[PDB]
């Protein structure tokens, strides 16, 4: 069915229409629903036996087992019929050198012999189709498990570092592979068992007693292997392990490379991950030489089997054997060494997939979550830890009114939010919802999906162009959107166009506001805005555009001045409710904490690449050895033909001899390979790791972080894992294909011609595949690639998926792209069995031509003899050249990004002309700087002439998009620099070497950027610091006492991105990262975006009193921070609209200085 579709590559290539709809009983909701049912049948039997976790292999059994036994019967049968070229040999060869006399004649076994070929090779893959359905079914099920697992799993695991979104990616990505993989193999578990205990039976009828020596010396596979797979077992989970560890530090250092960079960390962080390289990389060597282990075990065994049967029998039967007795039992060693080919990959498999099956398993195995519209009462929410984070909560948020959560930083705003959506565990109480009703969540770490703008505003709904335009205008996105390559349909989020943190929380906001449902959730919405764009969002979408819907509207804030326009307040201390009421409630009740308020208001070339990674050596030394081991084999199967047709302690040493050189090869041949495949691994990932870094922070502005993480997780998986084998066994088959037709036209020189022709076929065959199968190979990858990006982006933002309550909606989406995916990679599976089919009919074609030619002396036999091995080895050469191709082409992904631009650390002052305490006055003059983030874009900044003196306090302001990021990040030398010079301290930053100018300058950036480790890690990964230093930068930042009574001490654990803590938490944890380093320039970038007024004033006052003497430049969230501050400088689309004193600019009525002050 396929020849039509591959013959059509050419003229239309096959896209998903060309392509067709996947069957009934294929889609992913059937065998979905099937595998669930099965463990869930697993499932209730966990509760009769203690501590029986329900096990993913019987429930795979249960819904899967049938189609494998039908697959395992087509292999028997294949053996069956594999176990015929034995007597057609024996029958050819007998009456050759010479009513079952028609029978004999050595033309009609050859017909015979053809015919049973092809139809062991047609069982054969009928048996491998079956697998491949059964297989591909399987990951259709086991992805729509873990993604409605994934819907369901507790933030908690995430958040308390149980697990991670990258481990769930690689699950994804690679475990369910493995897995589909190991399915594909699994029938030869069972088959080549039969086929060789069948065989010895033959060799026993054929030989005698002689074959049990034989027999024995082959029965030691079992427990050699055995033993084998249990080591390779152990190293492979270590393997994994590391990986994890170590792909989990690159992300981190992929997401937060600009602070890394601004603090001159880079290197640091990536010896760290070069050292969990180190360990991966030992992990896989043990692997590897384990794997290399059981490839000679299993290439050896063979060799001595034969030594032992023929000279146990040339020393008990002093009857010689025949010719036709000696060529059958060569040739039933020959069928039994081919299912030992294949014995080192089953068992690799097996090994690994039983290590993925344990991770899936135990990931199925995880935590899951358990006029008044929301009534809670007497409610002890907690964390995941035991430890009420809210205790004796008591709320009431009153329908269609505005309820404002208020409270300083870390006291249960974003917790009571996710308690009333229970996200988290609950100890006591209740919240009753006058059976949760659809509410529409903005999160305070906005979450943005793949698709355009349009798609993250609407998010389910049906477009109103009006309610679109009331919307987008409220937010204020429309001037926004339209600077975008592509008006509303530009791509957004991860693999798209990055916006800025403002541009996606507005997104974010619109996506609340357009949902139809009665009560929208707004978590600090007006933390990255500015003061227009916030109070713009305030006045049109709160108080206007939400409440002519009447709907129940949740403000988390710490805009003490918005609260005049709210109807219900909620004040949070400490995980409780201090007090719930109107604001004359609030005034009459508590007085203090009115009064408090008011006070703070103040009011291929690859191919070659990876074999020469070695040194030149190695490729040479496996080409030669592997060929020597063939001579020394094909050499001891002509040895074993010669001296049982003519028919001594001669013959007895000289095989002798010869096996115990094909015993060492073996050893030799073995090793080359996998030591060629860890070289080549450590050399690819370290020059990657090394040039991603290096990199400038425009190339990571622009590329994706997905193509370089995917880089580093599943293209260094390939090479590692997967290249190795592919080329061992492409090697050893095209070795054995190669000796064979030499050795068939040697004996018979005719055969040549028919070599030719057939050859021709051959090449047409490739042709054709490899057109169609590249078409398919991109189908497949581009339907993979949304297929994991689904999962991620649901993975990320659960809590808005289960806030918003459209589980249902992702569920069907998820059962549509795998749908896809599955189909594609049916077809790419089937175009492989074409070609795969079509070159075991050549085989067959050879075997027969072979035959009769050699038909019409010992050497002839010879020929037959390898003929029939033909058919097997020329498959395996054919699809591992496929594979290997392909992975090629994983290894060219990696090798592109080695001609990345790295940034000028050079630098030109020579480092004895830098005093040792450069910044020592820390005396900034800005000369005519003019600045553009890349080339040829409009000057972000133009023309800034500025002269900030010794210890003099600067304060920047202005509109979001005036460039105060951008002279920010001047000084370090991130913005390109047309023109101007900024001299600090009396040397010009263009010329110190960056490692010194980013080294002895301290910003703090209004991300947080928190990496994964202890706190003391984060505030000093050198580790030079000593503990009374990090306690002083710690009591500046105002956490000094959370980390007193943090339970692990300075060493609590940071989870991925500082997760376990509250944004504000992480971002003075960046203000004390930044004091620990003493520098003597300061540039606080909207440092206290996130920080409420009062952490906020008791937060600036402190750091103003210890860092008096240096000089701090801050760019400020709110203008009256800076008021009191020496020098202000007020930019305006890039230039600096006036330059005086706070005083000053403060006098000169209608400036922009004092009109932002007065706002
Ligand atoms: C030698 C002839 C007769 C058959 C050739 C293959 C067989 C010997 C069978 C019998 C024992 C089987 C092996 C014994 C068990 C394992 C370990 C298994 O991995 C584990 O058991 C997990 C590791 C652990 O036990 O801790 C992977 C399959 C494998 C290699 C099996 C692969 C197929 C084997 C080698
Ligand atoms: N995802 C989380 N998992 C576990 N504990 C958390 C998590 N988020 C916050 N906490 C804990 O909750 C305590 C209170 O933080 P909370 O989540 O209420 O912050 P918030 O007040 O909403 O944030 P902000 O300071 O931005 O207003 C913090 O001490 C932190 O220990
Ligand atoms: N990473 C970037 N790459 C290129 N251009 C940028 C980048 N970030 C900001 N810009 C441009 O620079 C201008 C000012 O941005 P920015 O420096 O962030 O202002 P702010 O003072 O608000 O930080 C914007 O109008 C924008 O077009
Ligand atoms: C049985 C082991 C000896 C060395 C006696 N013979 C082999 N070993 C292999 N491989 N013969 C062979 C040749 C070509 C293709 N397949 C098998
Ligand atoms: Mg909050
Ligand atoms: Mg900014």
């Amino acid at each position: 069915w396929m020849n039509t579709l591959i013959i059509s590559a050419h003229r239309k290539p096959i896209d998903l229409k060309a392509i067709g709809k996947l069957p009934i009983a294929m889609r992913a909701v059937t065998n979905y629903v099937c595998l669930k049912e099965a463990y869930e049948e697993q499932k209730k039997k966990a509760a009769d036996h203690p501590n029986r976790t329900p096990s993913i292999w019987l429930a795979m059994y249960r819904a899967f087992g049938r189609p494998i036994l039908l697959s395992s019967t087509f292999r028997y049968l294949a053996d069956l019929l594999g176990f015929a070229g034995p007597l057609c040999i024996s029958g050819i060869v007998q009456r050759v050198n010479e009513s079952k006399e028609f029978l004999e004649n050595a033309h009609v076994l050859a017909v015979l012999l053809f015919l049973a070929l092809i139809l062991q090779r047609t069982f054969l893959q009928a048996s491998y189709y079956v697998t491949i359905e059964t297989g591909i079914n399987l990951r259709g099920a086991l992805l729509a498990m873990i993604y409605n697992k994934i819907l369901r799993l507790s933030t908690s695991n995430l958040s308390m570092g149980e697990m991670t979104l990258g481990q769930i990616n690689n699950l994804v990505a690679i475990e369910t592979n493995q897995l589909m993989w190991f399915l594909f193999l699994c029938p030869n578990l069972w088959a080549m068992p039969v086929q060789i205990i069948m065989g010895v039976i033959l060799l026993y009828n054929l030989l005698g007693s002689s074959a049990l020596v034989g027999a024995a010396v082959i029965v030691l596979l079992a427990p050699i292997q055995y033993f084998i797979a249990t080591k390779l077992a152990e190293a492979q989970k270590s393997t994994l392990d590391y990986s994890t560890e170590r792909l989990k530090k690159t992300n981190e250092i992929l997401k937060g490379i600009k602070l890394l960079k601004l603090y001159a960390w880079e290197h640091i962080f990536c010896k760290s991950v070069e050292e969990t390289r180190m360990k991966e990389l030992s992990s896989l060597k043990t692997f590897a030489l384990y794997t290399s282990l059981s490839i000679f075990m299993n290439a050896a065994i063979p060799i001595a089997a034969v030594l032992a049967t023929f000279v146990t029998h040339a020393y008990a039967s002093g009857n010689n054997l025949k010719p036709a007795e000696a060529f059958a039992s060569l040739s039933l060693f020959h069928i039994l060494v081919t299912p030992l080919f294949l014995l080192s990959t089953v068992v690799r498999f097996a090994v690994k997939a039983i290590i993925s099956v344990q991770k899936l398993n135990e990931f199925l195995l995880s935590d899951e979550i358990g006029d008044v519209a929301i009534k809670v009462t007497n409610g002890y929410f907690s964390w995941g830890s035991g430890l009420a984070t809210l205790s004796n909560i008591d709320i009431r948020i009153p329908t269609g009114q505005l309820t404002m959560i208020v409270g300083q930083v870390g006291c249960g705003k974003s917790s009571l939010l996710l308690a009333i959506l229970g996200e988290m565990q609950t100890l006591e109480g209740k919240v009753y919802w006058n059976s949760r009703y659809s509410v529409a969540y903005a999160a305070q770490k906005p979450w943005l999906l793949n698709a355009t703008v349009e798609e993250n505003i609407t998010f389910g709904s049906s477009f109103n162009r009006q309610r679109y335009k009331a919307v987008t205008d409220a937010c204020s996105l429309q001037p926004d959107i339209d600077l975008l390559p592509f008006g509303d349909q530009t791509e957004i989020g991860e693999r798209g166009i990055n916006l800025s943190g403002g541009q996606r929380q507005r997104i974010c906001v619109a996506r609340a506001l357009y949902q139809n449902t009665n009560i929208v959730f707004l978590d600090d919405p007006f933390s990255a805005l500015d003061i227009h764009l916030s109070d713009h969002l305030m006045q049109e979408g709160i108080l206007k555009f939400l409440q002519d819907d009447k709907r129940t509207v949740v403000l988390v804030t710490h805009k003490l001045q918005y609260l005049t326009h709210a109807d219900w307040i909620i004040a949070m201390k400490d995980g409780s409710v201090l007090r719930e009421g109107t604001l004359k409630d609030i005034q009459t009740k508590d007085v203090e904490l009115y009064e408090h308020w008011k006070t703070l208001m103040n009011r291929w070339k690859t191919c070659w690449w990876y074999l020469t990674s070695g040194g030149f050596f190695l490729l040479f030394l496996m080409i030669f050895s592997k060929l020597l081991k063939h001579s020394v084999i094909v050499a001891i199967d002509y040895w074993l033909a010669t001296w049982t047709s003519e028919y001594q302690t001669f013959y007895v040493a000289g095989f002798s001899i010869l096996c115990g050189a094909g015993i060492f090869l073996c050893l030799v041949t073995s090793l080359t390979v996998e030591w060629m495949g860890l070289t080549a691994a450590k050399n690819l990932h370290h020059n990657l790791l090394n040039k991603i870094i290096l990199g400038p922070i425009r190339f990571f502005d622009t590329t994706p972080l997905g193509l370089i993480l995917n880089r580093f997780s599943a293209d260094t998986n390939i090479i590692d894992q997967h290249i190795p084998p592919t080329l061992e066994s492409l090697t050893r088959s095209t070795l054995l294909c190669l000796s064979a037709i030499g050795m068939i036209s040697y004996a018979t020189p005719v055969f040549l011609i028919a070599l030719a022709p057939l050859g021709v076929a051959f090449y047409f065959i490739q042709k054709y595949f490899r057109v169609a199968s590249k078409d398919l190979q991109e189908l497949d990858d581009s339907t993979q690639l949304p297929l994991l990006c689904h999962f991620s982006e649901t993975a990320e933002g659960l809590t808005t998926i289960r806030a918003f309550r459209h589980e249902t909606r992702f569920k069907q989406r998820m059962l549509e792209l795998t749908d896809t995916n599955n189909i594609a990679y049916l077809f790419l599976s089937a175009a492989n069995r074409w070609l795969e089919v079509r070159t075991d009919y050549l085989g067959a074609c050879i075997v027969l031509t072979a035959s009769i030619a050699s038909i019409s002396s010992g050497l002839v036999g010879l020929g037959l003899l390898y003929a029939l091995t033909i058919t097997n080895y020329l498959n395996w050469v054919v699809r591992n050249l496929a594979d290997l191709e392909v992975q090629m082409g994983a290894v060219k992904k990696v090798n592109s990004f080695l001609t990345m631009e790295s940034e000028n650390y050079e630098g030109t002052m020579d480092p004895s002309q830098v005093p040792e305490h450069w910044p020592q006055e820390g005396e900034i003059k800005i000369h005519d700087l003019c600045v553009r983030y890349e080339n040829n874009l409009k000057p972000v900044l133009k023309h800034v002439k500025a002269y900030i003196k010794p210890g003099q306090k600067v304060g920047i302001c202005g509109r979001t998009g005036s460039g105060k990021s951008s002279l920010s990040l001047a000084f370090f030398r991130m913005v390109d620099i047309f023109d101007g010079k900024i001299v600090i301290d009396g040397i010009d930053i263009s010329k110190l070497p960056l490692h010194t100018l980013r080294s002895r300058l301290s910003i703090i950036l209004q991300d947080p950027i928190l990496f994964s480790g202890s706190i003391r890690f984060n505030l000093d990964p050198e580790c030079k610091c000593t503990d009374d230093r990090l306690w002083e930068a710690l009591e500046i930042a105002q956490l000094k006492n959370m980390v007193k009574s943090l339970p692990g001490g300075l060493d609590a654990t940071v989870t991925e991105g500082g997760e376990n803590f509250s944004v504000g938490q992480r971002q003075l944890f960046c203000l004390a990262r930044a004091f620990v380093r003493k520098s003597s320039i300061l540039i606080m970038d909207e440092a206290t975006a996130s920080i409420d007024m009062a952490t906020e004033n008791i937060l600036q006052k402190v750091v103003m009193t210890a860092f008096a003497d240096r000089t701090v430049v801050t760019i400020a969230h709110r203008v009256s921070s800076i008021m009191d501050a020496g020098l202000v400088l007020v930019f305006s689309e890039g230039i600096l609209v006036e330059c005086d004193t706070g005083p000053n600019l403060l006098q000169h009525k209608n400036g922009l200085f004092s009109t932002l002050v007065m706002t």
